[PDB]
């Protein structure tokens, strides 16, 4: 199966935000004694997991850049890498992020200018620098586009090129309903058939090379397409998850602490009604809605900021400790550690 | 002003439920230096505060069980409790329950039959049977009638003689919303004035004999009969809480552990974003609406029972470790240890 990536993304961004390290790309590079594997990033991460790990040997990656500024550095040797990340990334990753930062300071955005560490080229993959003849003939299509209004001007370029069936994805730069409305602005051809497409994600839900870890959105793909990729980034990337296009965000953004939060409020809350009341789930489900819709309509009420004057937070503590017992113990007495400490 | 109280509660579901105590009933037996407080329930123990705390002058209660069996246990004499609650209310808990649940076994529930340890008599309490004449002029009527459809063939029989402008209350046995559609039904009389009334709750949130506190639903009452009622409270209960009606249930009833749980988590998941990413509160509102409303619409879709089967727990590890700082740091490693085990 043919695997065309469109967009080897740039550094500079994991680089600056001073946390990311090398850990997955690492552990791949050991798992298939490549040492090479160990620096490489985001796309190219991600396709020498699908070629080394999971059997998909022809990889095609496309992106202006590569004639442009297409810059590798040499400074830092693979073995060290692979050796810092067996104790401690951060004895390494400080300088690396210097010398980054450093060439980013003078060097032009993406598609001008990328920072990498290991040449694609170096790993067999075909370089190309027309995105239409990365997709003639294949089967799955990574997206790896910039942020907001240029996706659809990148896409349209080659969207008659993708074979009918295809599987094409997109990550963290564009929500699943709004990457689809592009192939969407395009049905209605009998030549091409984009209504056939299979779009979905590949989101890795951080820097890939840092974790392994693949997010599929389901919604818009057919159940076998979304199979198929549920198999290979298991494969590839060592832990998939398969879920609804509308939890993308709410999972992968930055209020997944949020969505952790209450989604492990639901389970233990459930659990301990179901389990120690001996009540059907209805009646758990029931109880929950009212719950998560009135927090959640008193916050739109009020504002976010102002809740606490309308609510006193201390109103919780003499009401849900009847009902700290089962799962729910787990949570409870923390959340009463922060009540008591916010309350009025 | 005068206090109106229409019914007395029975104790029997106190004992029978095997959680409750006499702690707070206790406290202010001694605050106050009569020792037959010790062993009030329901409206009784609520009844005593007002009189001996906010200063309430005149108290009626009344119910029909009055004229019928009505049974005061007089086995166990005020001190042993008071002395038993000082160190550990389970020394002595026990045997009441003992007692409580036999004698109630055979007794009719109420309207004709109701359990009590202090007559409301010895408190120097008015009594009556007839709530038209327990209403006459009163400017506070505390209602605690059973759950079910007679709460309006009870409430149809004094209507018309409720003082314009008066305090009318309710507790855990109707929504206020409910509550207030009864009263509802008589917006059209000239005579009667309903549509003046200040419908509201004065919620124990727990027996009242256990614990101070109250909850005061805001939405139909005017503003200054519910700031009344609050300093009332404040004075009564020991802690009184006002918040809209719409979340006396999310916050009083069996779901209380989730809106405790989902609402620390909003409070931390905001303050992080403000004070650590600097941020304006709309930037976190935005987000935190996204995924309240996401997880909550997931729930609904699947059912309760069945999320984990569409969005695996574990999905959450990856993702929400990247907002593991400020206030979120107080509850995400506890939210990471409960993920972790349910993961697939």
């Amino acid at each position: 199966m043919k695997l065309a990536i469109l967009g080897a993304g740039c550094y500079r961004t994991h680089a600056a935000s001073g946390i990311t390290n090398f850990s997955r790309a690492c552990e791949v590079a050991e798992m298939v004694g490549k040492p090479e594997i160990a620096m490489t990033h985001s796309t190219i991460t991600m396709g020498a997991e699908l070629k080394e790990l999971a059997g998909v040997d022809e990889v095609v990656v496309a992106d202006p850049v590569f004639d442009n500024q297409f810059t590798v550095i040499d400074d830092f040797a693979y073995e060290d890498v692979i050796e810092a990340h067996k104790e401690d990334p951060e004895k390494i990753m400080p300088q690396i992020r210097e010398k980054v930062n450093e060439v980013a300071k003078e060097l032009p955005k993406p598609p001008e200018g990328a920072i990498h560490f290991t040449h694609p080229e170096d790993l067999g993959f075909e370089i190309t620098t027309d995105d239409r003849e990365a997709v003639a003939d294949a089967d799955f299509i990574m997206t790896w586009f910039p942020k907001g209004d240029m996706q659809p001007d990148i896409i349209n370029k080659f969207i008659d090129d993708i074979k009918p069936g295809a599987i094409v994805t997109h990550a963290c730069t564009i929500p699943t309903t709004k990457f689809y409305k592009i192939f969407e602005q395009k049905h209605g051809d009998l030549v091409t058939k984009p209504e056939t497409l299979n779009v979905t994600s590949y989101h890795p839900g951080a820097v890939p090379e840092m974790k392994g870890q693949v997010y599929i959105a389901e919604g818009y793909a057919s159940e076998d397409a979304i199979e198929t990729l549920f198999e290979l980034g298991q494969k590839a990337r060592g832990n998939a998850y398969r879920l609804p296009a509308e939890l993308l965000g709410p999972v992968c953004d930055m209020c997944s602490a949020l969505t952790a939060i209450t989604y492990a409020g639901i389970l233990s809350y459930r659990d301990s009604v179901t389990q120690v009341l001996g009540a059907p789930a209805s009646f758990a489900q029931m109880m929950a809605k009212e719950s998560l819709e009135q927090i959640t309509a008193l916050m739109e009420k009020v504002g976010i900021d102002k809740m606490e004057e309308n609510l006193d937070p201390g109103a919780l503590l003499g009401t849900a400790d009847s009902m700290n017992f089962g799962a729910s113990a787990e949570i409870l007495p923390t959340v009463f550690e922060i009540l008591e400490k916010r309350k009025k």
